[PDB]
């Protein structure tokens, strides 16, 4: 039961982590504008509080499956971070 529903709530963080992905793909760095940085900003915050929702569940969830999707979900959204901070240094130049 329980399982299920974190599994699909890791499926719903990662349909995030896409949207993000999509944004930070299309999007320019260099030329991110101010409103563009506070959307990804916003929704960097959101996938912030899924990443500790995600650490909280690691240590606590044995089964494999779960604590896989768990593993793979927190990479995703450490790719989301860096991704975003990237944008940020890029756009005011302190690459």
């Amino acid at each position: 039961e329980q399982i299920g529903k974190l599994r699909s709530e890791l499926e719903m963080v990662s349909g995030n982590v896409r949207v993000m992905s999509e944004m930070l793909t299309e999007l320019v760095p260099t030329q991110a504008e101010p409103a563009d940085l506070e959307l990804l900003q916003e929704l960097n915050r959101t996938c912030r509080a899924m990443q500790q929702r995600v650490l909280e569940l690691i240590p606590q969830i044995a089964n494999e499956q779960l604590t896989e999707e768990l593993l793979i979900v927190n990479d995703n959204l450490n790719n989301v971070f860096l991704r975003h901070e990237r944008f940020e240094r890029f756009r005011t130049g302190q690459t």
